């Protein structure tokens, strides 16, 4: 019928043994004195610049000695090598060159597959470069991707030595772009003020331009600070998602201003049949419950880690059967409200105690018992390096099981005992054991004590860190709850079948008072497997959908 | 790291583009008179004849015009096709020519794909011709499997011009060897008596190794007919199975004249723990049961055919689904006792009423496919031209139907009907209809009178005549009272009977084999199956009426005698 691929397949690998003992080498390039023998016809099938070179009829395709020039000798074999096989050796130490020499010779799938490669490994310390790379080579998906991780967190990567060696187009495209995620506009101002102090003798010029891009007369939130905080209980929150929408952008408020604490509810059960594991974040302060399009593909049973940086990451779970479980792991972009996926774990998991220690996040368990050393695994990545190193497993096989983190140190609590892991040592100690056996608890680290809260009967668990002692606090006044610590408080969100409100605890007085009743106007049933935590969203672009009428049971009579 | 492909497909269809447009082309192949510009690269990783004259680093290499004699521009346009592309559009014209062209490139790609496909083309007209075909080129893979067929059809293809052309190798090894399908030596004899007259003065040295390699002195089965037939039942297939079985090879009886009339009985029951569906043999002369190999590989539901040329086919069936229904279609050697692959079906079939009229295979039925559109789906296929066509189709959907073949005329019949197709009119015409309404009943054909025999069974037997359209009642079976006999009619010896496996209560399965009188309208008691082999073969097994090689099979019974 057409091109057959059992005789592609054989002429392919039997043009590569020809290559290999140099058969019908009719060209010959020339790299900085290294030779390389080989055939026209590939390099121009492989690379658009040899075949242009070669149909030209010019001398070049009659001299079989061709200088090419500006070319690294690896980067070129790494191209012929492609050229008669189709495996891309792609490594983070040598793509950059790879792509430049691929863009000097226009191999449109060299050139795809390292953009792709390079978008899927920008982090946040190669960022400024990469940026600074697509700009000078002109990729626009690299320099788009790579701009907005700038804008993640620029706040972290303005001090870098990339940054102060960037070009005066994109300071003035990264300065006006208004998803700087900065707290203060004093971090911008520092910002300007050290690029145009790098290297005065060459931007003296230039600070017209520095100073006409840097927002002054904004006054964001300082002016709610100069008249009163009188509102409705924490309005500001309001303010952030109105004043900033309506703004000539030369007075907005940064996306870095627009931040705001809100409860992260996933795998939250909702009234739509078709998402029955959807994910809503109600924010505390602004009193509205926010729409997530978290599920990237479908699934559940995944765990939930908040970094001190503000970062959302779920692992593990299982995608329904077409339920099969996957290592896929996702990193959630709060300005475009989509996940991006990464490097996927070793070991498949179902909901994975997810927590953040020392920069790297750890996946403790989570999984069916299978195999006596196969199970227990421990398991962390490296962010920057998207990989991931097994460590010192679980003593023993849990179910149920909770983790947290304390003054840089991993806890995993169980039924009655503890263990607690040093990534400094890596090894388990176990530790001071609970009075009582319970299951299914939620736990969550504050100051430096970890609260066991749960069973499956509620009653408050504190531990000391210092002391190494369990001591009884109280009970959860009401159940299924959820202990999160926000606005640098201890708190509880109990559901009571369904009944929702917040309460706040008081460590010196070991008293529990209400913070918060949440309303049933928005918050509909989420059901009891729905994990929670804490974390700061901008609300102005995430989502909206309010989905809930507020009001019912008409009383016309 | 691993090698992807999604490049080499890209590669490929770059190299194509440049070849329509003419880029590249450093060498211009002349063949009588017609230039074809190509690549030295691209030829060399196809043929390896272009790899040796290229790297022999002379003229050839240097020169771009280079003469190719003997070879075809149809021929070379297509081996430079399959060079940029992979796909070899072989067709039965111009085969036996691409294959001279490829052996004299020798390109490994094209002469095994060319061979593998002559090898699935032998049929009962191109035999002699590929035979003759395969020893000019030295093909051994194809001269063995060309032999083999002049070997089962020799009485049948030693008319063809193409047998009296050939070489003197070519029929010293033919008529020496044993596996010649002949009924009496006289035809090997004669068979040798038209090649020496074709070309007189060619072959007149040859006369004295033509009468080495014919048995005279033989007398292979002209010496029992002289003594007596005295043994005991039908025991001239003993013989058949002892002088074969040790002899110097110059004397022996030739394959042919070792045959016996078997009930082929395929998807039976096995008596070791195996193949649900297993295929053996019985032959009431010399009361020995055979085994027969099943290459179908777990088939199912499988339908059966007899060609009065004496050739086995098995079309439709299933297949476990790694069940699944499938258009497979498989030849049996009689010979290697295999079961080749031949030209699939158009449609997917199970159980279908295989029939052979006027020399075409027909496919009744078959596990109707789309209700919608058609169920009663019928096709034929054409033996030597390997291809299937669709025909008119049954007037009615119907179900557990069967089909027959009297004086080149089709009849299939139902529940209470029958209509005849006629293949000079490509039509169906309803014929007389049947006084009782019977399903899975069994159909039997024998002179001028069709025998619908069992169904819902029983014992009743219906005679219809073709040349008065009549359905009447003759006779019942004779069998014992509240039995299940599954019962089968099978013609044999030109003789009705019916194969009958009777299971009473509490009883093991009894078979046996009844004679009818035509004139008496009677049924005797012709042989007792012993039941110290035929082990139980369940009811859903197909039988049917055939000739094979006793003297090479199977011989396997196993069944231990002698129990209780």
């Amino acid at each position: 019928r057409q091109i057959n691929t059992e005789y592609a397949v054989s002429l392919l690998e039997q043009l590569k043994l020809f290559y290999e003992q140099q058969l019908f080498t009719d060209i010959v390039l020339i790299v900085e004195g290294t030779e390389f023998p080989c055939h026209k016809m590939v390099l121009a099938t492989c690379s658009s610049y040899f075949r242009a070179m070669f149909m030209s009829g010019l001398s070049e395709s009659k001299q079989t000695h061709v200088h090419l020039r500006n070319v690294d000798a690896a980067t070129l074999q790494i191209i012929i090598t492609y050229a008669y096989t189709g495996n891309l050796a792609m490594n983070d130490s040598t793509v950059e060159q790879l792509y430049e020499t691929a863009c000097f010779l226009q191999v449109e799938d060299v050139l795809q597959r390292c953009r792709e490669y390079l978008i899927k490994k920008i982090n946040a310390e190669n960022c400024v470069r990469l940026l600074s790379f697509a700009d000078l080579f002109s990729c626009e998906e690299l320099k788009q991707s790579a701009k907005r991780m700038v804008e993640h967190k620029f706040t972290a990567v303005y001090h870098q030595d990339a940054f102060m060696q960037l070009s005066h187009d994109l300071l003035i495209d990264i300065l006006s772009s208004d998803n700087l995620n900065v707290e203060k506009e004093e971090t911008v101002r520092e910002a300007a003020m050290l690029w145009l102090e790098y290297n005065t003798e060459s931007r003296s010029q230039y600070l017209s331009s520095v100073l006409s891009q840097i927002r002054i007369d904004a006054l964001s939130e300082v002016t709610q600070r100069a008249w009163f905080q009188g509102l409705p209980p924490n309005d500001k929150s309001v303010v952030v998602q109105g004043l900033y929408k309506d703004m000539p952008k030369f007075f907005k408020p940064r996306l870095g201003m627009t931040k705001e604490e809100m409860m992260i509810f996933i795998e939250a059960s909702s009234e739509n049949p078709c998402s029955l594991y959807s994910s809503v974040c109600y924010s505390p302060q602004a009193e509205k419950v926010y729409k997530l399009c978290s599920p990237p593909a479908d699934l559940h049973k995944v765990g939930t880690v908040v970094t001190p940086d503000n970062d959302i990451y779920i692992a593990g779970g299982q995608v329904p059967l077409k339920f099969r479980t996957v290592n896929c792991f996702y990193w959630f972009d709060a300005q475009q409200n989509t996940w991006f996926p990464k490097t996927p774990m070793l070991f498949v998991r179902i909901k994975p105690s997810l927590v953040c220690c020392e920069g790297y996040i750890y996946a403790i368990g989570g999984d069916s018992v299978g195999g006596e050393l196969n199970r227990r695994t421990v398991e962390r990545y490296d962010t920057e390096k998207d990989e991931w190193t097994m460590v010192s497993p679980l003593p023993c096989a849990w179910q149920w099981s909770a983790a947290v983190v304390v003054h840089d140190c991993i806890y995993v609590m169980t039924l009655n005992l503890m263990y607690c892991y040093f990534p400094r040592s890596d090894s388990w100690v176990e530790m001071a054991m609970r009075q009582t056996s319970r299951s299914f608890a939620s736990a969550a680290a504050f100051g430096d004590k970890i609260f066991y809260i749960g069973g499956l009967s509620v009653t408050v668990e504190i531990y000391d860190v210092n002391k190494n002692e369990w001591k009884m606090a109280a009970n959860i006044p009401a159940p299924c709850v959820r202990a999160v610590v926000i606005s640098n408080s201890l708190c509880v969100f109990m559901r009571e079948t369904a009944k929702y409100v917040t309460y706040q605890y008081d460590l010196e007085l070991d008293r529990w008072s209400l913070r918060q009743h949440i309303s049933e106007r928005v918050l509909w049933d989420l059901g009891r497997d729905f994990r929670c935590t804490v974390g700061k969203l901008y609300p102005s672009c995430l989502e909206e959908s309010p989905w809930k009428p507020p009001t019912y049971l008409f009383s016309t009579d």
